[PDB]
């Protein structure tokens, strides 16, 4: 099955643009990893960062999680991110997407040897 390291990569990294380029870039990047195809997911945030950079958290500042977790680990430098939000027109199989560009430190929550990412927490 897809491990946990992986699905991170999957839903959250786009090292292959530095932001997101117009206003369908949700619409399109939900689609196109496949985070939309049993349900349309709510939110969801991409990183435009390097994965070496990313996986680099987990060596950073040890933080809580939201839900208590003591496994989450607080970017030093702010990132580039894209948030999706779902909008009110959204309605499964075509799921849309509010797209909005940022720029933020990061909390992701890791485990395993290696110790990388599984879960992106949140952004502040």
């Amino acid at each position: 099955k897809e491990t946990a390291a992986a699905k991170f990569e999957r839903q959250h990294m786009d090292s292959s643009t530095s932001a997101a380029s117009s206003s369908n870039y949700c619409n399109q990047m939900m689609k196109s990893r496949n985070l939309t195809k049993d349900r349309c997911k709510p939110v969801n945030t991409f990183v435009h960062e390097s994965l070496a950079d990313v996986q680099a958290v987990c060596s950073q500042k040890n933080v809580a999680c939201k839900n208590g977790q003591t496994n989450c680990y607080q970017s030093y430098s702010t990132m580039s991110i894209t948030d999706c939000r779902e909008t009110g027109s959204s309605k499964y199989p075509n799921c849309a997407y509010k797209t909005t560009q940022a720029n933020k430190h990061i909390i992701v929550a890791c485990e395993g040897n290696p110790y990388v990412p599984v879960h992106f927490d949140a952004s502040v």
